């Protein structure tokens, strides 16, 4: 009878459908490099 | 969901678009020149 108690539970390990978002870490990399560039702009401005 | 709050950021950063004005230190330095001459101009006159 547990049988079908389970067959939910093979179900839910399957249903999760968005986990691996990789280049999430590359709008991150976006993130990381035009936020760079935040770092540096007022400097430019400081040079001159 | 913050990755479009960031998008609107690294938009800000690339906004700003008139910074590196050198050549102001050149209109700078016309004024720095004929103002150079205002220092001098009444000694013209001074020297007569």
């Amino acid at each position: 009878f547990t049988l079908i108690e389970l067959m939910i539970v093979v179900a839910i390990i399957g249903i999760l459908a968005a986990i691996a978002i990789p280049q999430y870490q590359n709008y991150v990399a976006r993130s990381e490099g035009a936020s760079a560039l935040a770092s540096v702009n007022p400097l430019k401005t400081t040079v001159e």
